[PDB]
């Protein structure tokens, strides 16, 4: 059972605004997504102060950047809050259709695809670099979801009925193929240590 649905016109509208925009500087797209890890993780941490049962799916708070050369993938992995079946559909638990108008008002004065992640719409900054994104996730109060999208307006949820996560997300990225420099270990560190050098979670580089 594969649910389909439209995405909202905004949400639409920016993501070929990525893909068909002329901007040679991709490589912000890692920073986005590990930013937003950082944020699922600090949401998770913040409900353990109170109860401490929010950590009975993982304790380990950390971020994985998981290359795959066979597959064309490049993989991160937080073991944050996760999304609800709702909050996945729900422009990924974000205010996406309002913080689209903001970023595409701002790029007509002056700014650049660069500053995506000031508009909270950052997570759509991996169509810069993917031909599909598929997006598996846990949440405590919910089960584990498969979101996926190769945009063209339209997504898919279906419940996975994979490999178990515990609890986070997991984004997949199926790059296009003059983009597989993100799977070069040196050129990841190069990303990690120029944008995402002051982290406050555990980023591991898996080796092939
Ligand atoms: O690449 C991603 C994309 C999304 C998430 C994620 C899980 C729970 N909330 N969110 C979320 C959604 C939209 C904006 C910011 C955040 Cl933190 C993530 O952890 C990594």
């Amino acid at each position: 059972e594969v649910e389909t649905f439209a995405f909202q016109a905004e949400i639409a509208q920016l993501m070929s605004l990525i893909i068909n925009t002329f901007y040679s500087n991709k490589e912000i797209f890692l920073r986005e997504l590990i930013s937003n890890s950082s944020d699922a993780l600090d949401k998770i941490r913040y409900e353990s102060l109170t109860d401490p049962s929010k950590l009975d799916s993982g304790k380990e708070l950390h971020i994985n950047l998981i290359p795959n050369k066979q597959d064309r993938t490049l993989t991160i992995v937080d073991t944050g809050i996760g999304m609800t079946k709702a909050d996945l559909i729900n422009n990924l638990g974000t205010i996406a259709k309002s913080g689209t108008k903001a970023f595409m008002e701002a790029l007509q004065a002056g700014a650049d695809i660069s500053m995506i992640g000031q508009f909270g719409v950052g997570f759509y900054s991996a169509y810069l670099v993917a031909e599909k994104v598929t997006v598996i996730t846990k949440h405590n109060d919910d089960e584990q979801y498969a979101w996926e999208s190769s945009a063209g307006g339209s997504f898919t949820v279906r419940t996975d009925t994979g490999e178990p996560m515990g609890r986070g997300t997991k984004v997949i990225l199926h790059l296009k193929e003059d983009q597989t420099e993100y799977l070069e270990e040196r050129r990841i560190k190069e990303i990690v240590k120029k944008h995402s050098q002051f982290i406050g979670y555990p980023i591991t580089l898996f080796v092939e």
